[PDB]
């Protein structure tokens, strides 16, 4: 099964990181990355079971994706959550399955380390013009998220 | 006479960074990052003289910018530009005189390396916070505007 | 708080050194390293929880450790576990909490990142040569490892 | 169009290096690089439009070069300059159109970047080996230009 | 003829990690790596001619190999050994010549750099799997020495 | 006691800059620096205990230095040297002491890597300028037989 992993370095500390990318994630957002999402609905408390169906400005590459909390740990600061539909799927990707821990370092600072799983129909692979893109915007969004975190 | 670099590493090529980020910002900037500008009023075509003055929404930390260009070579693919105006420079930073250059990776994709320095009114030293926060945002601007490279 | 990182890179993948490392751990050293280990008394599954009561031979400078496993994400290659009993604390080290993670590289290889933090009581600072002789031997079993793995 | 580009970092500050390597050239090789050139005529004062005749000793791989100065900015440390003629373009090369910046490093020193492109009649294309030869020998050049200005 | 290198660092100085793995090795290792070797019969004092009969546990997967000393150089800590036998050998390897020196750097610790040389029959090559063991293996026990050495 | 590394990155291989900066540099430097060296007196065969006289030109900041080879290794690519004599020894430098190792990269390239230990009459330390200085035109050197061998 096709996978990638993504980690990002911050100098912000590994509890105060996870607390912006997923705590507190649905508040810090809109402060933070102000355009960033057209509209997000979410249904559930954040938890295990949680729904959130984000749509993005009319011209972007993606425009709609639907994620699904698959289980959260607080005290080990690790995420599971799982994309189930959206044009983020292309015509053929059936879900992208991700798993993601916050990890300190000696300095004080943090790596966050996410593994993506694709869920493909046969052999269909997902091109690497995708992957890269969706690292790219992850990154731009952990950034802003970093940067609202470092002033408040 | 303090200063700070920055490098931000990209799989995208020297030749395209710098186009998205130098010389096609102002269209690149609202269709990549749609929301993170209020306005821009631009005076000049981009090269040396150039003067850029930058709104962000309303609650930011940074809320006006003025961005004077130095010097653009894109040839070298390098750009030197000085912050002179806005709340940006917090009570007491005459200027923050910046030089940037892309250069190219053994991989194809290139390295980003941009120098500040910091003029201020005797021995007034900005902050470290201050220093990572404008890190942080300018990541994130340059993320949005990779992702954007890679998709068009 | 005391903290310490060690870097260890491998030409072995990542999941399979961490295969190695945390998941067969317990099948492997006795494979890899012969006498490294007098004897391990292993409670649990491997999982959140489980306990090992570790026993070197008889002269070593280390003779005692008792280590408890925090967290383990098998899908991000992460592992924490903390030191809390046994001479390896000297007099006064209350814990040496530690997190690591197994993160791939360009070439197919692997960067396998340990950080150590040190709870002691007071002030108390752990000394240099003792930190040093940890990532010496803990290289050491490393790297009886990745033997391991590359001859199977 | 083939081009190569070649960055060379050094210590000292980036003002001082262009004052060596492009505005004192003249008197600073015969002092700094005793043997290197066997003669150079030069035709100009050393901005735009100078032409300068240069000669290396009987053996050489390259024995002439003729190299035309098309722009120098003294502000923002670029220079521009073509070389026209000489056995340097081998049996084919039409010019060699060069454009350098020199950018300083927050450290207080300096990276000079180089771009070369290449224009051949056809197709042709410039050897791997003749652009790394280049690559060496304007490395040395600059750093016996750095050993003169770090002294005097 | 087929050659291949290792380089392996250390904080500890030239002298002393010399001294462990060359010239105190018969009383090091069984105090350093005390299951590593199931025997080692030693037929000389060490130096030039001496030859090592060394005897791995019985699963291992290399039992047996015969080590010839070359040359010794105490002042310059170099050493040149052979191996001549055993099923580290494989089917077809008539021997490993190796080269190694420990030179000091700059923080007061040590590279240890090897070159080894595989002369085999006719045109058989040394497949890069064993190579890789044999590296693994090697730098697993400079390791364990090197942890002796800073304890000691 | 004071010391200083330099590292010097090549495209070209490690046998090949090692034979040409240590083995053959006696013919080659004439051919590849033409009037870097104003005289060399050569006592000895090249190897340990060989002793160089060498002369710069009249204005140079070093005019003289005389240098003793300590050790070569031709199989493992390292060379140690002593500076013993010369106006490079300052006033008050009883001796500098190097170690070299040339060491293989990935991309068929090297590393060289010196280790320079000055000793000196009581607590006198030797300028960070002179160092710099040393430095730049070591690499001038390097990179002009680079360019030699390159082409040779
Ligand atoms: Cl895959
Ligand atoms: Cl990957
Ligand atoms: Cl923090
Ligand atoms: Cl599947
Ligand atoms: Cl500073
Ligand atoms: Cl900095
Ligand atoms: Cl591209
Ligand atoms: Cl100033
Ligand atoms: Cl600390
Ligand atoms: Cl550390
Ligand atoms: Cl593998
Ligand atoms: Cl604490
Ligand atoms: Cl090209
Ligand atoms: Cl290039
Ligand atoms: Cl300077
Ligand atoms: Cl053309
Ligand atoms: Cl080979
Ligand atoms: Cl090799
Ligand atoms: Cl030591
Ligand atoms: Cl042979
Ligand atoms: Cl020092
Ligand atoms: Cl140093
Ligand atoms: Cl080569
Ligand atoms: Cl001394």
């Amino acid at each position: 099964a096709q996978s990638h992993s993504l980690e990002i370095t911050s100098s912000v500390s590994a509890e105060k990181i996870f607390s912006g990318i997923v705590l507190d994630v649905d508040t810090v957002i809109p402060k933070a990355a102000t355009g960033a999402y057209k509209s997000v609905e979410v249904k559930g408390d954040g938890g295990a079971g949680t729904v959130r169906i984000i749509t993005l400005p009319e011209g972007s590459p993606i425009t709609t994706m639907t994620v699904r909390t698959d289980a959260v740990n607080k005290e080990a600061l690790s995420y599971d959550s799982t994309v189930i539909d959206g044009d983020i799927l292309l015509g053929f990707i059936e879900s992208i399955e991700t798993h993601m821990v916050v990890v300190p370092t000696a300095d004080g600072g943090s790596i966050t380390k996410t593994t993506a799983i694709f869920h493909t129909k046969g052999d269909a692979v997902v091109p690497e013009e995708n992957i890269k893109f969706a690292d790219a915007q992850n990154t731009a969004l952990f950034k802003a998220i970093e940067a609202y975190l470092i002033a408040n």
